[PDB]
């Protein structure tokens, strides 16, 4: 059936391909942007509609069921983490630059 | 970790407690209502904001990873179904009235 990596990929930011973690915002048509890309943009990167601040509460609840890969996976980190632990892990991760 | 019934419950309509299936709409603040309850309402049953028609595309994608219980589970149906098969199953289900 369904897998954790299948669910996690639904949170990928279409701009940086890191993960969109709570709080999760979206445009009128349902496109996501992460917290870090959002301030560098004047509109939705997918549809060019306004970014806005519609709240995707349901996706935040899904996120409590997903283990998200460390942002340093491409440097060789194999740890996957609940979203509440991801930031603290990445700050001390063996594979950070 | 996470379970299928945990994910499925995130789709429960807060009005009838059946499941909100694609296409999934939501209010400004992220509350869901199913296709059948929506026309019987003049505003979001959770926050009383406008119902609107913001599209929760991400939840629709999650839904492709979830097996949803037959609406006649409380009559004793134990079948759980991909959302694309749920309606046809319920039309012939052993446990319909
Ligand atoms: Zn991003
Ligand atoms: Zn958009
Ligand atoms: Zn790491
Ligand atoms: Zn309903
Ligand atoms: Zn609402
Ligand atoms: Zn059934």
């Amino acid at each position: 059936t369904a897998s954790n990596n299948d669910l996690a990929s639904l949170f990928e930011c279409p701009v940086c391909f890191d993960y969109v973690l709570p709080p999760i915002l979206q445009c009128q048509s349902g496109h996501l942007v992460c917290s870090n890309c959002r301030p560098k943009l004047t509109c939705c990167p997918t549809c060019r509609g306004p970014l806005g601040s519609i709240r995707n509460l349901a996706m935040e609840k899904v996120a409590n069921s997903v283990l998200f890969p460390c942002k340093y996976a491409s440097s060789g980190c194999e740890i996957t983490l609940p979203h509440t632990e991801k930031a603290d892990h990445e700050e001390l991760c063996e594979f950070r630059p």
